């Protein structure tokens, strides 16, 4: 069921008039018609205003610019002086009532982002991830293993299964969460980052429901390990002084939330994009396949480029800015298309092909780069390589055998389902 494709194929062109980014049947499109309109602005109007969504778009608040091009995103990440994170990094507003679980580093400059990130970012290093490597290749084995073993008829859906549970379970083992409750987080992350699509809710009081149950979640945890620390995440976020001062309650739960929905809801989609890309070029999983580890590297970053699975990020302008011809005033809002920045024709050769052995690459997955880059990266890269080898190792000819069931999202670019058949 999975329609053929041909590797390197550009999307039919799509006319200026007929793309609508402020429109939730826009984002409901499939990709070609997606990467097509991105194309269209690229060429036709790199830097241009659009309206919010309709999803909460009451109280949305103002439209905002949106960045096309690699060279335009490279420059508003690296001038955080101008396009500013505060006060929020999704086009709507972050109401009070949002606030209370949302306010977290990510919404916030330096010099507090900066302190608020230091409690953390030793766990993210190179050297920490590679202690840690035999942990995530042993939680990847055996989630493969269980999927020959729980459906013998050798078909199952890759993202309930695989793609999302193995970073799950690994930021849960980071964060020092039991694993009876790592469903239950997973329940709560997939509402959060789902909201506008009916398979997970449309229903704002849900929503501020799933927030008030995973912070609560958050402070119940954090209030035992300032009892009795453990060697964990939470432990550090209690213990942590910044200038004398501890974290309040409240700036407790809101970091434990941004590093829960950030580790949950981002990897999983790099992997089932990574999937689909492999079942459509057979070619390239025969490449990577005949060399794993000579081809893991360039294939890992062509998989982050491909999926780029944060479509864009919001900054906040401080001053007036004349980008490209395009005048945008103080205050105004402006949007970062990283899913644009990776088919930048003026920044990869032949961008349409998904090539496993691609070198360069300067792909913006991560964000482009700058005080706020991925937290998780060096993470995500290992958490990808490692499922895919065990996928090779398992069952090499595993493969999608129907287009995925794509989440309605203007932020993340989600596979909700995706059903695939193994030997
Ligand atoms: C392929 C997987 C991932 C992608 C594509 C991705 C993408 C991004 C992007 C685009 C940003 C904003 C960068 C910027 O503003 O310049 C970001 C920030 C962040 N990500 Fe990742 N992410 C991924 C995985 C993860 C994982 C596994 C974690 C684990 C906790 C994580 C934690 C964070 C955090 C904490 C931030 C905020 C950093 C800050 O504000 O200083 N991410 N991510
Ligand atoms: C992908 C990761 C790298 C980052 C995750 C950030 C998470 C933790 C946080 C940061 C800001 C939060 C959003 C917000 O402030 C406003 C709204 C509007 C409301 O109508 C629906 C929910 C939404 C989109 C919030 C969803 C959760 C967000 C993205």
């Amino acid at each position: 069921g999975l329609l053929p494709r041909v590797n390197g194929t550009p999307p039919p062109e799509v006319p200026l008039a007929d793309i609508e980014l402020g429109s939730l049947e826009f984002w409901g499109r499939d990709d070609d018609f997606r990467d097509g309109a991105f194309a269209t602005l690229r060429r036709e109007a790199p830097i241009s205003f659009w309206p919010p969504i309709e999803l909460a778009g009451l109280t949305a608040g103002k439209g905002h610019w949106a960045l096309t091009k690699h060279d335009d995103i490279h420059f508003a990440s690296r001038h955080p002086e101008i396009f500013h994170s505060s006060p929020n990094i999704v086009i709507h507003d972050q109401t009070p009532e949002l606030a209370e679980y949302f306010g977290s580093m990510i919404v916030l400059d330096d010099p507090r982002h900066q302190r608020l990130r230091s409690i953390v970012s030793r766990a993210f290093t190179p050297k920490v991830v590679a202690r840690i490597e035999a942990s995530v290749r042993e939680r990847a084995h055996r989630l493969v293993a269980a999927m020959i073993e729980n459906h013998p008829d050798g078909q199952a859906d890759l993202v309930s299964e695989l793609a999302g549970p193995l970073p799950l379970q690994i930021i849960c083992d980071m964060m020092g969460i039991p694993e009876e409750d790592h469903e239950q987080i997973f329940h709560w992350t997939n509402v959060i980052l789902g909201f506008g699509d009916p398979d997970l809710t449309t229903d704002f009081d849900e929503f501020l429901q799933v927030s008030m149950a995973i912070g609560g979640y958050a402070t119940a945890l954090a209030d035992d390990r300032r009892v009795n620390h453990h060697g964990d995440l939470t432990t550090s976020l209690v213990e942590a002084e910044v200038d004398g001062e501890r974290l309040s309650s409240s700036e407790i739960a809101m970091f434990f939330i941004l590093l829960v929905v950030a580790g949950n809801e981002t990897t999983r989609n790099a992997i089932s994009h990574g999937m689909l890309a492999l079942s459509r070029y057979p070619d390239e999983r025969a490449k990577w396949w005949s060399d794993f580890d000579g081809l893991a590297a360039t294939a890992v970053e062509e998989i982050v480029r491909w999926a780029s699975p944060v479509v864009y990020m919001r900054r906040t302008l401080s001053q007036d800015v004349d980008l490209r011809g395009t005048k945008m005033a103080a205050g105004d809002k402006v949007t970062l298309w990283y899913c644009s920045a990776n088919r930048d024709e003026e920044k990869f050769a032949d961008p349409w092909t998904f090539d496993v052995t691609r070198n360069p690459n300067p792909q913006v997955g991560f964000g482009g780069g700058g005080a706020h880059f991925c937290l998780g990266a060096n993470l995500a890269r290992r958490e990808i390589r490692v499922v895919f080898d065990e996928l090779r190792r398992q069952m090499p000819d595993v493969v999608a055998t129907e287009e995925p069931a794509r989440l309605l999202s203007q932020f993340i670019h989600g596979i909700k389902r995706l059903p695939v058949a193994w030997s």
